[PDB]
C-alpha cells in the first residue's frame, strides 16, 4: 500500500493537465492518475507510437498522456459518445500544441467505431469507457494490433456478481486465455491490464 | 492496497519455477514477485527481446520470466558475483528447456562486467543486485540500451539518510533527469522503475 501510494505520487503534471483534469470534473466524466498516464505514454514509447486508438476520450487526459509518448508523425484517434467531450479534449490537446493532424477524433458508440477501422493496423488500444462493454471493445481491440501491439485495459481491477464485475473478469479472462496475447496487470489507478500482441 | 494485492495475486507459476523459488530460499537470495515476473516478460517482448542482460541472476526467477518474454534465438546475458548461483540458475535454465545458446551466464562483478558489454546493443536491461550499486548500474545500463530498449530497475520504492536509501533515489534521480530515458515506476513486488531509451 505504501508502495502503492509511492508510485501514484511520483508524478508531476503541468498546467495544461490540469486545465484538463479541472474540465473533466466538471463534466462528471473520469480521467486517469498521473501515474496511470506516466504509464500510458511508455507503452506508446514501447509500441512504436504511430497509430493509438483509444475508446473514451473524456477531456482528453488519457490523450495527453498518450500523445507524449507517440511519435511527431504519430495519429491518435480517439472515440467518444460525447460530443461535449471531444469538444474539450480538443481543447486541451490544442493548448498543448498538438498539430491538428496527430489526432482523430471520432463521436459515436466505440462499439460500432471500432468495427470500421483497420485489422492489425494500431500500435496501442487503450480502453477506458464504460467497464460493462470490455469484453466487446477487448475483442474488437485486439483485432486492430499489429504484432508487436498492445492493448491496455484502464478499471481492470473493479459484489462478485454485479453485471459490470462479470464483465469485467470475462474480458480479463479473454486476455489470459488468449494464446497471442502475452500480459501482465498493472496495480495503479483503477488497475491497468496491459498485453502484447504476437 | 487491494489494488496492489489483487495484481499480486493474479499470476501463477509452473513447477520448475517453484523449484527455482525453492532454491532461492536456501541459499538467501532474493527472488521477483510472479506479478514482477510477468511483469519483466512482457516488457522484454515490448523491447524486442533478441539481446536481455540482466545484473544479478539469483537461483534464475527473473531469468525464467524474461526468457519467456524473448525470442527463440535470443541471449540473455545474466552476470552474478556467485558461482553457486549461476549454477543453480543454469539448473533452472535446463530444467525449463531452455537451449544453451539462449544464455550467456557470467560470473564476477557486474561493475566490471557491464563496461565490457558493447554500447547500444540491447533491448532490455534489468537490475537487480544491491540496491546501493543501483546509481552505476543505471550509468552503465543506458548505454547499453539500443533506441527503444528498456531499462528496468527492481527495488526502486525502498531513514532518508540511509546509504541504501541515498543510492536508490541518487538512480531514480538519474533516469528521471535523463532527457534520452521516458520513465514509468510500477508498484508490484519491491517497486520497479522501467524506462523507453529514445
Ligand atoms: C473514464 S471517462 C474517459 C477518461 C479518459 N480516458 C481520460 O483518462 O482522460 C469514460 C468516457 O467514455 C465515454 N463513453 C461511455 N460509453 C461509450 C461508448 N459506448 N462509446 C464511446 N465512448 C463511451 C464517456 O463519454 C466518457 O467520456
Ligand atoms: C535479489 S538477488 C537476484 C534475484 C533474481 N534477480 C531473481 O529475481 O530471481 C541479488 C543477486 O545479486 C548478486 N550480487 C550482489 N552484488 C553483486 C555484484 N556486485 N555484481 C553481480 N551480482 C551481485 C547476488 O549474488 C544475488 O544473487
Amino acid at each position: 500500500e505504501s508502495l502503492w501510494a509511492h508510485a501514484e505520487g511520483s508524478i508531476s503534471e503541468d498546467v495544461i493537465l490540469a486545465g484538463a483534469r479541472e474540465r473533466a470534473t466538471d463534466i462528471g466524466a473520469g480521467a486517469v492518475t498521473p501515474a496511470v498516464g506516466a504509464l500510458l505514454c511508455l507503452l506508446a514509447k514501447l509500441s512504436g507510437g504511430k497509430a493509438v486508438a483509444e475508446v473514451g476520450t473524456g477531456a482528453g487526459v488519457s490523450g495527453l498522456w498518450l500523445l507524449s509518448g507517440m511519435r511527431d508523425d504519430g495519429v491518435l484517434t480517439t472515440i467518444d459518445i460525447e460530443p461535449e467531450h471531444l469538444r474539450l479534449a480538443r481543447q486541451a490537446f490544442a493548448e498543448a500544441g498538438i498539430g491538428p493532424s496527430r489526432t482523430r477524433l471520432i463521436s459515436g458508440r466505440a462499439q460500432e467505431v471500432l468495427t470500421r477501422l483497420a485489422d492489425a493496423s494500431y500500435d496501442l488500444v487503450f480502453i477506458d469507457a464504460d467497464p460493462i462493454d470490455q469484453p466487446d471493445y477487448v475483442a474488437e481491440g485486439v483485432r486492430l494490433l499489429r504484432s508487436g501491439g498492445v492493448i491496455v485495459v484502464h478499471r481492470a481491477a473493479l459484489g462478485a456478481r454485479d453485471a459490470e464485475v462479470i464483465a469485467v473478469r470475462e474480458a480479463a479472462r479473454l486476455i489470459a486465455e488468449d494464446e497471442r496475447l502475452t500480459p501482465a496487470l498493472v496495480p495503479l489507478g483503477d488497475g491497468v491490464l496491459a498485453a502484447v500482441r504476437d
